């Protein structure tokens, strides 16, 4: 048997205070309800929709960073610790996915991550010099790319970085990154 | 002492015959003749001006590829031989560069390189599976740059592509990609 | 009495799968059963909605079709016999239509009609010389015309095209085409 | 031999006094002096470029009209007689033509004419209901096609209009448009 | 206890008759039934949503001004009394706002009520002097503002018209336009 | 007589250096040479035109505040002291004017001096309260509107900010902005 009403919606919002971007669906799954239910329950609880608050949290991350524009940047930048990691969230839509087939377009899965790594290094002037990278899955029309950047190596000229990134937990793209700096 | 109109003119003339995508900068360099002084003569040749030129040789191009739609390529298609090597030319605009600098996006490069893969290869699934890429020199708002597609290998399963990007003959940009394709 | 959920589901994928095309209002008039019941049958079903099936089969169609581009065409391809036949849908929104009226500008429907007997016709150049059109019925905003096209005679030099357009199965538009084509 | 500058420069402004719209091409020609002359003379006049003479003109013209808004209308409603005749002019842009060849889109000159005809017409509800249209010649990329329509026959229910349009004098599209009117 | 489901209809038309604006959560408020509760009952009653019957009202006002295009201006104008008063209603979408806050600009507010003021007034030549005004609330994203300008002073070269803005009867801004005509 | 070329070049190098913003039209004035020979004169000396001076400016000061985004300022900031003083530079082009007159809409000079008091006040959070306007000359498409803010009183919770507006030194736009600032 179901958890009563009211339990069910303590539990929901101590959910997303620990995960302030768990979806709907994650939480229908987790509580076995439908995505309706779960609907009701955030109006019920005053919880804004994910969209919301995704760009609620990334609002405040634009203001750490230097190195490109906040609206230059693709995606939301969900998270951002500069010089060490940063993520960033982005929604795939009919701009970005191939007309005949509804495939994601390699260039924005790129581009989320050279973005991302771009972002997260705190100098004036920060430029891509090389990249590897490997599309492991196929991204369809309407995902979601959570992609995840982190500095492995720094030397005195250069960050690299390595961004993994995912469709529902699923690895999908993973790259590496040779970035250039200097206080210019 | 220079060349006499006339034959400055029948010279231009050899030179476009010669190569389709010349320049009027570079056609100035070639006679030391302004640039002005080079469009007077075309109007006079009745060459269209080099978009125009660009144009029409592409239009032709997007009929021999299948893989992705002519509206969804990056660039001009100039030169295309299936499964084995192609060009194209972009224009490098201010939705591609980074606002503060005028530099051109990497994610714009690649995007030009990654379509110009997947065009030339005659196949109805052609995919992106790895890439490496090097970003060697800075380039600029108003730049021109031609990309080359190479074929390098072909096994059962992939096709390897090699790209090299210029403007005005300068390397610019490299990168090696892994492409997947079969009958479907 | 109606029928049981389980019957009227069977009987939904019947009907789907005998016309492609088939609206959730024709389903629901058909069943006696509201429109929103019909979207939750599809759900259970698996069934994907209009206007995704219309986008799935259309696809297909731009394949066999050379005298005019996918991206230029006017409506959806959902049916085409080149040389022969050929049908699209399109839908009337506010770009459509005149501004104080809702009512449907008639050169969106002579454009549905032109663009569909270019398009069946499997030629390079294939020009429209002549047509004589008669609007029927007045198409609103939000309406959905189904315009079919057939040849009805065929000279060395022009095929004649009659079109016959469509809200609802009422015939809101009428025209011929007498239409150019040569192996150019 | 030529007209001295200052005559040449009377002249100019004579043409343009008795055709408010003659181009500097039309002008150049006249005269036999580069296209360019044309301009300098102008500037020197104090005579605005066609565009802006044209927009001037137009622009005092919506106010006679009442069936379409002037924001709807096709083209720039050069003159018009209310119920009697009317003349617009449309500049053909690459939104206008078929990519590949550079032709002009049928239903675009149908446009011009269809909305002409319902501007000249001086009731509330003006519905198109039947026509019959040829084209006689190929319109081209960058070209200005002039529609002139007349009323030829008017009954209690119907106005009979005649649309003829033309570029540089040459006749390239003619139509007849049977116009439904009623005091609403 | 709550009224019965044909009483609260009943009750439903009299309240949209007497106010062609009244918003769904207006008559959720009134008859204290669920906003989805007062869609059903207006899909029964055949009262088109509130866009709808605000675009219908509208559109028949652009007749009475000369001042401004129907185009150009701001809101929808949805009462006009001219040279007495006038009102429009504007939604406030996220061009409208400030990024980081959501908070409608000044400018936009300024804009519907110095629009208004253009409209109201029935001469051909009618310009803006002088203005001063108040910003009482802070107007959100998704708010709907509601402007309410009424003429009061009236010399020989000017009008005096006041200002005042809303949302849900909260005052929200004020301004007093000091505007000059002519017969030109 | 005139300066020889060389001194007349020398001479627009001081200028330019001397104003950044100087107009080819000024300097035309000031050296009584046509707009061309001040063009050819530019290029020679390696000066860029008056757009990329005032874009390379401009993009430096948006560093300097906070209260509003780079992208939401209206017009080019080409002068910022923050809490002190301000400037813009702002095109007028047809998006500005009213469509009959080719005179700029008022809440068009109001945004751009709005835009720019809330620009130069350093704090989180910075509102427009009160503003009273007066609009001294009519502005006309493509005239370029330069604005001046300065703080003339601050108290513990306001700045009183006076804005004047210009086209070629003449005042066109006056205003007074009260403006509300917290620590938030
Ligand atoms: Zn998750
Ligand atoms: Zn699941
Ligand atoms: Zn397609
Ligand atoms: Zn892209
Ligand atoms: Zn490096
Ligand atoms: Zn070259
Ligand atoms: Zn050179
Ligand atoms: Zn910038
Ligand atoms: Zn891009
Ligand atoms: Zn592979
Ligand atoms: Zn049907
Ligand atoms: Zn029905
Ligand atoms: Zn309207
Ligand atoms: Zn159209
Ligand atoms: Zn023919
Ligand atoms: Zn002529
Ligand atoms: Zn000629
Ligand atoms: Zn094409
Ligand atoms: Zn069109
Ligand atoms: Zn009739
Ligand atoms: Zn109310
Ligand atoms: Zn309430
Ligand atoms: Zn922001
Ligand atoms: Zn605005
Ligand atoms: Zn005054
Ligand atoms: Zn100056
Ligand atoms: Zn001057
Ligand atoms: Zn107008
Ligand atoms: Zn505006
Ligand atoms: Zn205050």
């Amino acid at each position: 048997l179901k958890l009563k009403k009211d339990k069910r919606r303590e539990a929901i919002r101590q959910q997303i205070d620990s995960n302030p971007f768990i979806t709907d669906h994650e939480l229908s799954d987790l509580f076995q309800v439908s995505i309706q239910t779960i609907r009701l329950d955030r109006t019920y609880l005053n919880i804004p929709e994910l969209r919301k608050r995704i760009k609620l949290v990334a609002e405040k991350n634009y203001d750490q960073i230097s190195s490109i524009e906040e609206q230059e940047f693709i995606g939301d930048l969900i998270q951002v610790n500069p010089n060490v990691k940063a993520q960033s969230i982005l929604d795939i839509t009919s701009d970005s996915v191939f007309h005949k087939t509804g495939i994601a377009r390699g260039h924005v899965l790129f581009a989320q991550a050279n973005s991302l790594c771009v972002a997260l290094i705190k100098q004036p002037t920060v430029l891509t010099h090389e990249s590897s990278i490997q599309f492991i899955e196929k991204v369809k029309l309407n995902d979601t790319v959570r992609a995840e950047a982190r500095v492995v190596n720094q030397t005195a000229k250069h960050y690299y970085v390595e961004v993994k990134s995912y469709v529902k937990h699923t690895l999908v793209f993973k790259g590496n990154f040779k970035m250039f700096y200097d206080k210019r």
